[PDB]
């Protein structure tokens, strides 16, 4: 053990269908995150449940497949009247009811306050090892959507911070407060930057 | 398909007694195979209501290895797209009945429909699952009646001016999504057998 550093010098499966998303991943955890990570296509279920039961689940049949350390992603956008939903099923109702309506959904409340969740889930492939999960928060309010409409559900979130919606923000703005940016911070601290 | 599962065990995946009794009464005493109740330990997968009910089905058949029957049951807002549908579950235990309704709020349109899927394999690896659905048209209401009744007590049928959870017993069976799923899996198998 330990669990980080028997990974070092190895190769990590990042679940991923393009080049460009492993890029973004790279340059985050930086020069000296000590593994190797390659993007691959793998098919896995989606699973009902809560945030972070599902990430690990995910990870579990990762490993199933891939039976070597493996990487995962899950982004979950949370509004608090809702008790944290639509949370991990946030692609159906964007899916279905665009920005706009995701905003519509809480006109029954007088709480707007949300936030977005990142969580990477990690597993060497085993012996007997535990999924581990590295998370980020980022919290805002559901607003009428602001910006260009074809960037997912950030026209209608604005984090605090700020008067701008993550659409409207320029993309290194948005980074500083990125829910995404502060899961792979903790990605990079279990790791430690001693070891490359 | 159902020639073949006449006169054997289909494994009918739910947690107790009752649950098999209320199906095994509805199919009634000429459906010719024999229901048997066991608890399957099964993931809960996003989709669409088909997808799921097949990425289960097929789970059940993966531990089984033999005949398996499973069912979900979805609660779709039109004016949502169909959606929580079969995320219900979580709505319901986040925003209680009132909450769901609740969510509308904005909407003009409050039709909505129940839905009912029960999913059937054979367990042959060749053979694909068959899907039998039922629906209910109706509306999403400020609830009324019992609470203790799921989404009940949000959910007006179309024919009746009482939700779900305000009707008896007998009424709610006869515009029931359920036995309307159960109908198209007794028609499946015809009464020519038993």
């Amino acid at each position: 053990g330990s669990m980080a550093a028997s990974l070092v010098g190895k190769k990590i499966v990042f679940v991923t269908g393009n080049a460009k998303k492993l890029e973004e991943v790279v340059q985050i955890l930086g020069d000296k995150f000590p593994c190797t990570l390659v993007a691959q296509k793998i098919d896995l279920p989606e699973y009902q449940g809560e945030p972070d039961e599902i990430s690990i689940q995910k990870c579990q049949e990762a490993v199933r497949q891939v039976q070597g350390p493996v990487l995962v992603e899950d982004t979950c956008l949370c509004f608090n009247a809702l008790g944290g939903l639509p949370g991990p099923y946030i692609k159906w109702f964007l899916e279905k009811l665009k920005p706009e309506g995701l905003h519509q959904l809480l006109a029954g409340f007088e709480d707007k306050s949300a936030y977005a969740l990142c969580t990477f889930a990690l597993s060497t492939g085993d012996p007997s090892q535990p999924v581990r999960l590295f998370r980020g928060r980022t919290s805002g309010r559901i607003v009428a959507p602001r910006g260009c409409q074809d960037f997912g559900w950030d026209p209608c979130f604005q984090p605090d911070g700020y008067e701008q919606t993550y659409a409207e923000m320029p993309k290194a703005e948005k980074n500083a407060v990125s829910h995404r940016f502060r899961a792979l911070l903790e990605l990079q601290e279990y790791f430690g930057s001693l070891a490359a």
